[PDB]
């Protein structure tokens, strides 16, 4: 992990590590910890306030050394912004803040005292957990492939967070665990993060745990099934396709909740080739996949008392001289066949075999996860997921808890007038619906699949990555479905 | 409009009409007037229903000549689908089928019974209201600029509503006139509906009704108000811009209802010259003019106790030696100074001047309607507007009155974390936000201008006209709109 | 014109120019004249040809000097192909092959022997007439608008044709100046060969030679007749436009031939502005006009015992704040309303009112010369006009013409199941067809404006003029349609 | 100017100013400066050195607060990277990254010791300007047609530089006003920065220095002074454009060194409308103008012993009804005629003209400067300058001015077997050459035109400003210029 935590009780100026984190609003106003600095300097934070040296506003950082009366060598004070404003974005903020300037130079630890702080509507455990996460995902540095470049080695190694909830501080490490493996894992290569290789990862978790569980089926034993969807979209690859089975047993005989999430691990498009610009960005198509497979990796880790499965389809889609055709008829597993309108629509045509086979495990809730649409990119941006569903109360409970830990959704609606957007003359229906409404009728496609079902879907493809050869995948949206767990574990 | 209409409370069998229009069901159950026509002819309708020449299957029907026992010499049976699934749309498709069976042919007065069916949910009211709006909605026929071309003389002329409820229909018949007034705007071409002639046609209608009230300005009129937003993209073209004020004093005291219609009569995208498709489209571009004028016609002709403005900035948005240029910094109204990154994204820019102005008249809402971005159509379809605001208690306003009527909306975010994208170096606000979130940001870009107002934001873009050189203006959403003012009039 | 002819019996030896222009074949057999000077020479070609010095093969030529015998310094031997092939083309490109040899060099004057040649299915009138014009077609040079760039002066400024028929050498020089004439219009810079110059140069030939007549009408008169299709297409260029209505009355009592031709000067594409390359090639857009043109002065020049009228559109398609907009529903001379669907699709809008104007003349038969459509250049290529018309006679009086001076045609249908495709919800007529048949309903569109009348329409967008920035106006099809005319005045 | 500046020769412990600027390396070696505040606060940075909280790599700052023995309450300390790879480049990101940390907050007034730093190859004097320029360029922020737009108040506004060289100083600041100058100019909006602007803002400045003169010319006066290729490009907009013609006369009686500036306003690509993307960039393309202009203010200021003209044609290319159309033939000033291929190569149309006129000066170097091709950028990039000559020994002098500025440029051939491409049958030229070697021939082009003149062409398309909604004018090449001038001054 990219940092360490532990809890910390100390008086502020007492504490024994490299340096202390405290805050000031934009009106000059000190967090409580600055408030104690300040009485042990003998008002030298009053004063470089007054002399304006120390920015209040949102994104500032100031780093003062030696301060009379500190213990510590260091004070870095953040600022809050405007204090009628503060809530939980800026907190957030401001922790992100705090880590960034620390993430490299001569602080190797540092007690964050902003958990102190009242963000609205939360509680003192959020504050803790959120303080782990958040500044865990600021610290993250890639290096699984570089060969020769050195990196910086200096920086923050280990972050002291004010307060003394130890089971937070657990949950909050266990979700960074989840949050940093599936970033792993969304940011490897396409060519070393294989279907094979995100199989065997995923058992090779497992398999350390007691009460994890994995199954891996491979292209055999998905033929035996009828998984002809999922199979026609995997032919054309040299890289052969997994059906990845996760199983977490902490919640005895009751009913699971099933994520299902699309793992693609690279999508040129198929036959209907990407020719417009982005391929590059593709090895992110299976952060359905990372993303629910780091879930698993937070509930395992948590030891939350839930019984939880997760399927990721786990799959190439390759242009080759085998490969499936726009014009195809296929088979799913449901017995539905499927006309491919567009070979590059192919997730769908992954996650519908998924999610018929989860069928068997009696889903409590089944929520599919999936880099599906350029549509609800253009729908919600890279700030929000597209969340559909027929079921009411699970659309909230998954509203509610991308609310709470800033990891937003926003619903999209299934209504009846979108779903003759697929008809087809050829097949049972159409993978695809045309120039409008790409991510809604994509939803109506998976809803074919889950009417038995208490099913929701997650189109992921704004929040997973950030754009760019710069960009990463971000770990969206573990924080989401984290909490929606944790929720119904309660 | 192109049907007349009456209340007819005659028995089925006695009725003296051309067709009396009756239902049956998937499952072969009668309409309670299908079976007083049945027991008047003595089982014939039972007899056809049994050998299988009336379908009860959605979208079905069947015309019947001469049935012992009526007075009318046809008999119409409009299939209903299963009774077990109606409602709503089974309604509304049903009415639609009986005119548009009717529109050509010997049939000139009909009654339609169909009223009389229980719609889950919805009063005699509503059903009475429907069945005007939908027929004449059906009954439409362009030929403003047809030349030599001969059109179809026989059909339907005047239809008879099954009911007792005068309020319901005279309601319904100002509703479609303002529906019909709106597809009559928004249908012209762009050279006979220039922003010269649409102020005209608003002010005459205005000019002859008591308590309405027009006035319109011109260029100069909105040089000394300031509206350097608005004139800079009407700069470029011969057909100068106008300032449409409509005023509805039925609310005697009260602040009153302010709609803001995008009136871009036509648009070529500017500079930035639309290249890729859909330039012929673009006389649709006012319809965010045409319906809340739609609207205005129907508050007025409904008589509805209600202050309503109607405010239409019109302008043309033409490429020209003098046209407005992409990296332009203009001045709007509000003094806010804006950077064009786009001549294309020319409606927001004409909205920002007209909600400025708006602000005179002192809301109680303020509701713009217009046809703002392609993001919109990838976002919702042609089936769904998009709908925004930072006011929950308007927008569920708007939303439920889209729902009573079936014009639908959807509700998409403002959040804050959308704001960054708007960003500019060389004025206060960039006027497009980038590739993705893009009917977002245009609503957060109007939001700069309504800070101060209870205020919300229609994209139109799908909803207000089919795409095609066949589809028509739709008229949407003056159903939403007028169902909306109705129950603030109640 | 480039060259000056006379027709000349001299025996080849004695000839006094500066080269005698004989033939060989590919198999070393000797045109006559060639033998004449073989034998002048006692046996040096037949010398020349053994050792292998003089091909005979197509395209080759020899210059040779000074051969004892012969009063000509030198000797152009022309190779005529296989004697087995003789024949239209061999022919041809023989003539061009002799004059591009002498066209830069010592050689002013020549004897041009090879029209002595048998063509199968020619007579010795057409050898003659096809001599002056290909050769006279090979000597052209562009100046007009050179500036400081000087200019090669040596070369061919005289040919000698070898024959006897004084009729078929001016009958061949007045085709060469109409060619000519027609290739220095479509040549001509749009900014110098704008409408008004157009009309000018057209009535300033006209003015010169009794019997012909012309009559310029401006926009203020076209106005007056109502011509408003044409001028929807004008509206947004500065040149303003020109009906050039040229009269010849050589045919006293006779109802006229009428040709129109399309006069657009330059293309922008209009609002539907040309973007996706070839641009630079619209100065040739008004070669329909430019060849029709050409053909009245052959008409006048050659005496032809005919009436003939030639009407051109002159036009010139700008993009502006003023131009017309796709969408735009235009009234027609004939009062049939226009949809536009693409401003681009302008030549048939300037056509149809100078078609409906035509009418006044009663025409023997009536044809139209457009570069319309690139539709017609997928079709037939460079090769080949695209012909068409409902008259099976004029069809065929046309096809022969071209036919009998290689400067072909061939025809495409004109069947009612195409014009389906012009279908209009917002106008009597759509002025395009969508992706297919893009000539054909283009010649459909047209057809719409000529149904009382003997008509045919000649689609010449691939044969008018050659690619790229060294390719000229052929001048094509003035030989065609003169041809065409003397058939008439047979 | 963003900054004033003085010399400062006080000792860096005592010098009274709110923030000394000192220096350390990677491997923790103190500037001498550095060293004198160490030893005042007996070994504080040492110690902070050792600590490691004074970073020396490249690109990192430390503010430190109350150093004991230290007048200035607080010392910066910039990084300078390896001490074994110092040089230029080290030297100016030191400089560079100094202003960028006090550009806002509480430092209002500090002192740059940098300066003593030994940069190899480079005198006092260098070191003196640079720490000038590079600093003003950092301070620079964009505020003309901001409008409700609060801006940041605090930080950096006076700059003392050690040193004891006031004529270094004076260029300096003389060159940081020239750069100024630029970069506003280019900055500015195109509805601002109309011909007419540019042309009284650069009178205005004229108009205020004795020696200094300017002169502007209008259309009539370029009509009568035949300059046909520019008025064409010009012709289309509604701006009309100017001839801006600037004299210093600091050198008595020398011939002068003339300097011509691409003066494109804004640049729609006009018939050949820019579709491509990037339109938005094209309030950049009067940059030759905007840095001729920058070059002359800096020559005027530091009142440079040369005469010095500087004429900038300044013209919108706009796409209109009366626009310059793709084949047009224009007449140039020198008599010349050009085949336009493509209105969207504009520039050199304008340059063309500029250039003859600006014979009449007799100039001891004729050197245009211009944005002229994309291919340029695609050759260079954004990092060089593109130069081309026929004198080896003028491109020299250009070369090593921007090597001793780092304003670097690259030399291109001009070889004569480019030509070829530029060839025309319709005119002299033919303005553009095809796919390849697109800045070469570019710039064969311009050679036409100064076939008698020592003259040189720098296409400053990649160099002259940054892409994206935040890029701003760089001011380069003025740095590039300036030391040309001094060059030819010393
Ligand atoms: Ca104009
Ligand atoms: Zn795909
Ligand atoms: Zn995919
Ligand atoms: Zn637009
Ligand atoms: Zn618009
Ligand atoms: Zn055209
Ligand atoms: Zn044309
Ligand atoms: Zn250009
Ligand atoms: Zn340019």
């Amino acid at each position: 992990m990219a940092l360490q935590f532990t809890l910390n009780q100390d008086a502020p100026a007492s504490a024994a590590v490299d340096c202390i984190v405290v805050g000031a609003f934009a009106d000059k106003t000190l967090s409580p910890a600055a408030q104690a600095l300040d009485s042990a300097s003998q008002g030298r934070l009053t004063a470089l306030l007054a002399r304006g040296d120390v920015a209040g506003k949102t994104g500032s950082t100031t780093l003062l050394h030696d301060l009379p009366g500190v213990a510590a060598p260091r004070v870095l004070v953040v600022g809050l912004g405007d204090a009628g404003k503060f809530g939980v974005a800026p907190y957030l903020k401001a922790i992100g803040d705090a880590t960034r300037a620390l993430k490299t130079g001569a602080v190797g630890t540092a007690l964050l005292t902003l958990t102190e702080l009242t963000v609205k509507a939360r509680d003192a455990a959020w504050n803790i957990r959120q303080a782990v996460t958040v500044s865990d995902h600021a610290a993250y540095r890639y290096t699984a492939t570089l060969g020769k470049k050195k990196v910086d080695e200096t920086g923050l190694t280990t972050l002291a967070i004010a307060g003394d909830d130890a089971r937070a501080l657990a949950v909050g490490v266990a979700t960074a665990e989840g949050v940093e493996f599936a970033r792993e894992l969304g940011n490897l290569p396409p060519n070393y993060c294989t279907p094979a290789y995100l199989a065997d990862t995923a058992a090779a978790f497992a398999g350390k745990f007691p009460g994890a569980e994995a199954e891996i089926l491979d292209e055999a034993q998905m033929e035996a099934l009828g998984m002809g969807s999922l199979l026609s979209v995997a032919r054309g690859s040299a890289n052969r396709p997994r059906l990845i089975v996760l199983k977490w047993n902490g919640g005895g005989d009751a009913r699971p909740y099933v994520l299902v999430g699309k793992g693609i691990t690279f999508d040129t498009g198929g036959v209907n080739l990407k020719t417009q610009g982005g391929i590059e960005e593709m090895k992110y198509d299976m952060c359905g996949g990372a993303t629910v497979i780091g879930t698993f990796v937070a509930t395992v880790k948590a030891e939350l008392p839930i019984n939880l499965v997760v399927v990721v389809p786990a799959v190439e889609n390759a242009i080759d001289g085998n490969a499936y055709r726009p014009s195809d008829v296929i088979t799913s597993m449901s017995g539905k066949t499927i006309e491919v309108g567009n070979t590059d629509a192919e997730g769908r045509l992954i996650l519908c075999d998924a999610l018929t086979y989860a069928e068997r495990f009696n889903p409590e809730a089944l929520v599919d996860v999936a880099t599906l649409t350029g549509a609800c990119m253009v729908a919600l941006g890279h700030q929000t997921a597209g969340l559909m569903s027929k079921h009411d109360d699970l659309a909230n409970e998954l509203l509610a808890a991308g609310e709470h830990v800033f990891d937003r959704a926003w619903r999209l609606p299934l209504w009846d007038e979108y779903q003759g957007l697929l008809d087809s003359t050829f097949a049972d229906v159409y993978n695809i619906g045309g120039r409008w409404g790409g991510a809604i009728t994509a939803g109506c496609f998976l809803s074919r699949f889950t009417e038995n079902q208490r099913w929701a879907h997650l189109d992921i493809a704004g929040v997973a990555s950030d754009e760019g050869k710069r960009g990463m995948a971000t770990g969206r949206p573990v924080g989401l479905l984290t909490q929606w767990l944790l929720d119904r574990a309660a």
